[PDB]
């Protein structure tokens, strides 16, 4: 009946002047550190999204504990006049660069309008950092360059939320992972679906994957080795749509329903996706987190997939955060203190009045395998 008992288990953000959503988690394995991102909201409502907050947590390994340093804003994380939303962060492992790419909107145009007006004003932006999130470089519009000719193809679209991708292609390409509504039909409501940013060239230039053919909103890819891109989505069908891409994210060659891991009524809840050593055939295994309640956002659950990207594989869930529980995400920390996978989780909870930080082992997750 209780949760699962955990290494740590931590508020790292509450409602206070200001309310805090979609939740963003990057581990930066040389630093021994983890970054925390978060929407800082004027309120709980999604038009009232404002500017991005960060708060960076150092894991010591004697007590097998992070400490958190304090929130701060990204101040550079914005344009004039824009209200940031979806932190992704991402961390290239060969040119050391962080990036943080984000969404600004004008003013408090909401989603709904755009929809509804079928136009598009939303805006594709990155920060960068050499110093591990210390310090961002001015804002950058890959509005133009990424998104280009497709703008008027979309209503409106985003990234992530959540932590993005690096291939260990040839080219360690970046990936991010999002969503559109496009523009099909003249008459019927235009349809989002999923896909992914490319680049090639550690950031300097970007393309766009193509879309996951299935109603797909907020998603998050993985890559397991030959080597797949798997795609976990958001989905109104009660349950969340799984693709999977063997030409490194450009095309999703096959997808489906994986009705053992359940959505919520009426349009779902976001989810995390990540990839780790495998303890043993397969080189990689997954680990998925998200409300597992079928009525509602609640009950946060762990999935465990020991044979990617096979639907009928991912395990029954382990309950991880009993009631209110909505967006998450997950990051492979390395080995933990019982010699097994270390996983760090940021999940909302409790009505959205509260984001909090979860630290568990495969060990403590799924003692089965062990
Ligand atoms: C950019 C934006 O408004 N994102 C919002 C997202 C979006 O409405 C949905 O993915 C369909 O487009 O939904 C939710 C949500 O808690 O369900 C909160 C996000 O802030």
């Amino acid at each position: 009946m209780a949760s699962l008992p955990v290494l740590q288990k931590e508020s790292v953000f509450q409602s206070g002047a200001h309310a805090y959503r979609i939740p963003a988690l990057l581990y930066l394995p040389g630093q021994q550190s983890l970054l925390a991102f978060a929407e800082q909201r004027a309120s709980k409502k999604d038009e009232h999204a404002e500017l991005i907050v960060l708060r960076r947590g150092d894991y010591d390994a004697p007590t097998h504990q992070v400490q958190w340093q304090a929130q701060e804003v990204v101040a550079q994380a914005r344009l004039d006049g824009h209200r940031s939303m979806n932190p992704c962060p991402l961390y290239d492992a060969q040119t050391g660069t962080l990036f943080l790419f984000f969404i600004a909107i004008p003013g408090q145009v909401t989603q709904e309008q755009q929809l509804q007006t079928r136009a598009n004003v939303t805006r594709l932006c990155q920060v960068t950092s050499t110093d591990h999130g210390r310090t961002w470089s001015s804002p950058r519009d890959l509005t133009d360059a990424a998104i280009g000719p497709a703008y008027r193809e979309w209503s409106t679209f985003a990234v992530g939320p959540g932590h993005c991708l690096q291939l260990n292609d040839r080219a360690r390409s970046l990936v991010v992972p999002a969503y559109a509504y496009r523009k099909l039909h003249p008459i019927q409501r235009p349809i989002p679906s999923a896909f992914c940013f490319l680049s090639h060239d550690h950031g300097r230039t970007w393309a766009r994957g193509h879309f996951v053919a299935q109603d797909t909103l907020e998603c998050q890819v993985a890559e397991v080795e030959q080597r797949v891109v798997t795609l976990n989505a958001r989905s109104h069908l009660r349950a969340r749509v799984q693709a999977q891409s063997t030409n490194d994210g450009l095309d999703f060659q096959e997808s489906q329903l994986v009705k053992k891991l359940v959505e919520p009524p009426p349009q779902g809840c976001q989810g995390s996706v990540i990839s780790f050593p495998s303890p043993r055939s397969p080189a990689q295994w997954l680990l998925y987190t998200h409300p597992t309640h079928s009525w509602q956002r609640a009950d946060l659950g762990a999935y465990l997939n020991p044979r990617p990207p096979a639907p009928e594989a991912w395990s029954e869930p382990v309950l991880l955060a009993k009631g209110s529980c909505a967006y998450s995400d997950l990051q492979s920390m390395g080995t933990g203190p019982d010699g097994s996978p270390l996983f760090g989780c940021l999940y909302e909870a409790n009505d959205y009045e509260e984001i909090v930080f979860l630290m568990f082992t495969l060990k403590q997750a799924f003692p089965a395998e062990y």
